[PDB]
């Protein structure tokens, strides 16, 4: 039905974006995409973006934009392959950071 969850394991966040990384276990049938999903602390609706897994694959990154400057979100990720979306990640959090003092 699809490839395994990924782990999230470090996520680096600035005051509007965030880059989220990941394990992923090596194709054995390469994963084609991943999904993130990610929500805000008092939002119920997840938002959610797509990512080319060739591009990913060198960091196991996905980078998510137009978050809020200090603001609590939770985030998970999902692999997809030739046999469709797998099962989602177990969310990780992060808190972006306010609007850095210019230089």
């Amino acid at each position: 039905s699809g490839p395994s969850s990924p782990s999230i394991d470090q996520v680096e966040p600035y005051s509007s974006t965030a880059q989220v990384q990941f394990d992923e276990p090596e194709a054995t049938v390469p994963i084609l995409k991943y999904k993130a999903e990610w929500r805000a602390v008092g939002e119920e609706v997840w938002h959610s973006k797509w990512y080319d897994a060739k591009e990913a694959s060198m960091e196991g990154i996905v980078t998510i934009v137009g978050l809020k400057p200090e603001t609590t979100y939770a985030v998970r990720l999902a692999a997809l392959n030739g046999k469709g979306l797998g099962e989602i990640s177990a969310a990780s959090e992060f808190k972006t950071q306010p609007v850095r003092e210019p230089s």
